[PDB]
């Protein structure tokens, strides 16, 4: 196993949760996710965070590993507005998500 993968995967959990909280506040202010400026997502040194799905009442955030700083990591981590967090890799377990 790898201490560094465990740390980095734990940290991207936090990055995703912070982004989800920001969007939960935006929804209470605006009543939709459709107008949210995707440029405002908080990033991580080791994972690129995007909105893979956006609809009026739901979203999915996705963290894809950054190969410049995190080469060898294949786990992609997702978090939706219902609070479901999940990770899957390419023949690679995702510590903290398995």
């Amino acid at each position: 196993g790898s201490h560094m993968r465990r740390v980095r995967l734990s940290e991207v959990r936090t990055t995703l949760l912070h982004n989800a909280q920001t969007m939960e506040r935006y929804y209470r202010q605006k009543g939709t996710f459709k107008t949210y400026d995707k440029n405002k997502l908080k990033q991580n040194k080791y994972f690129n965070v995007t909105l893979s799905k956006v609809s009026p009442d739901h979203f999915t955030l996705q963290a894809d590993p950054n190969p410049t700083t995190n080469d060898g990591e294949t786990c992609v981590v997702t978090l939706n507005d219902g609070g479901t967090i999940a990770a899957s890799g390419t023949n690679q377990s995702c510590p903290g998500f398995d």
